[PDB]
């Protein structure tokens, strides 16, 4: 059985939680590169791809709790660190400085190579753990819900707040960083409008329109050279919005309700598709909660429905 997956920063892994262990997965070219058995995995996170995991377990164990965070290296088969908690773990976020874990109503930061608690944040409930942490180390910004759908900007680096923005007039759904940190996209859990803010000045840099009837929006994801900002939700068509809408579509082939994480590749390819032809093509990912991982490719050029490449599965 499957509890977690998600890509890392740039989207070139999947990391996968399961009931008896936890697996690494290449993207391009698709194939496992790393696997171990272990208790059930409640939350495997990566740092790019280096051999540093962050793991929580999935429901109380001898050595593993979903209240306790594993850090360890996989070259060396070692677990470096280990650290408790008063609560359940919501979330765990990386870069190569910092490393941010999410409780219900707290969040830990710390400085990843000795890890140091640096600063410790007193939160509204969050239950949804909703959390993101730019990649970028140049611009180590930190956002999170403050109810309304207000964001709050944490500079990660100074330790220090910076700016609240005010996404919405009602609870968020869904938030992003750009791997430069510089762009934010939001969506509330009325799922019809999505924003994007530059996190800097706080200025709505761009607004699309999801659709006319409400939804839960699940994942939005920026294409590496910001160009794109994506979103899944729970009618199964992810929307691709174009920084410059209805640029591009696709449609997930599971059934309604079906939770999915959105993810896109930094490289354009030239892949032979439907008498051939080639095209240059920016690769979206989408991992299902049932474990499937499908490969669509999006023409950055003329747009419209993006056509399926590959299917793949982890469990």
């Amino acid at each position: 059985n499957i509890n977690f997956a998600n890509f890392n920063q740039d989207f070139s892994c999947v990391s996968v939680g399961y009931s008896n262990g936890y697996k690494i997965y290449n993207c391009e070219p698709f194939g496992q590169c790393y696997s171990k058995s272990d208790g059930s995995i409640g939350i495997v996170e990566m740092l790019f791809s280096s051999s540093l995991l962050a793991i929580v377990g999935m429901g109380e164990q001898h050595s593993l709790s979903p209240r306790r965070l594993k850090i360890i290296n996989t070259k060396r088969q070692t677990t470096i660190c280990e650290l408790t908690f008063p609560g359940a773990i919501l979330a765990v976020k990386l870069n190569r400085e910092r490393l941010v874990v999410l409780l219900e109503e707290t969040i830990y930061i710390y400085d990843i190579n000795n890890m140091r608690l640096l600063h410790t944040i007193e939160t509204p409930s969050n239950p949804n753990g909703l959390i993101a942490l730019s990649p970028s180390s140049e611009n180590n910004y930190l956002a999170y819900p403050s109810p309304n759908g207000d964001v709050i900007i944490f500079d990660a680096k100074t330790l220090q707040p910076t700016s609240v923005i005010e996404a919405h007039r009602t609870s968020l759904a869904a938030i992003a960083l750009s791997k430069d940190g510089l762009l934010l996209a939001t969506a509330s859990d009325k799922g019809t409008i999505i924003r994007v803010f530059s996190v800097a000045t706080g200025i709505k840099l761009y607004q699309f329109r999801r659709g006319t009837y409400p939804t839960k929006i699940y994942s939005l994801a920026f294409s590496p050279d910001n160009r794109f900002v994506i979103a899944s939700s729970a009618t199964e068509t992810v929307h691709i919005f174009r920084l410059g809408r209805h640029f591009a579509s696709l449609k997930v082939p599971a059934s309604k309700e079906t939770k999915t994480v959105v993810g896109v590749g930094s490289k354009i390819w030239d892949d032979l598709i439907p008498d051939l032809v080639n095209k240059k093509l920016v690769h979206i990912m989408v991992i299902t909660s049932e474990g499937f991982f499908y490969k669509f490719g999006l023409d950055p050029e003329r747009g419209g429905d993006c056509v399926l490449l590959h299917q793949q599965s982890l469990f």
